[PDB]
């Protein structure tokens, strides 16, 4: 039981950390998606990757 | 005791975050200095700021 409670507390901590990391990850992902959208819009005409 | 355990976990998490941030800070500073020295070397040949 002691190990179970200790692991439960650790799990809550890591859940918090994971949520904040995903917040940051999705911010960066949104920025990158917008930038790729713009690049493809302005780079549409060219036959170039 | 419960609060002590919880805050010890929190302190360790923040310590991990601080260490990671200082690592990225060191890396960025190294790259910044490399870029600065290269810029000065390649710009000194011309009488420009």
């Amino acid at each position: 039981n002691v190990q179970i409670e200790k692991t439960g507390h650790q799990l809550e901590e890591q859940k918090k950390v994971l949520f904040q990391l995903d917040e940051q990850w999705k911010q960066v992902h949104g920025h990158l998606q917008v930038i790729k959208i713009q690049l493809h819009q302005e780079g549409r005409q060219l036959n170039l990757s």
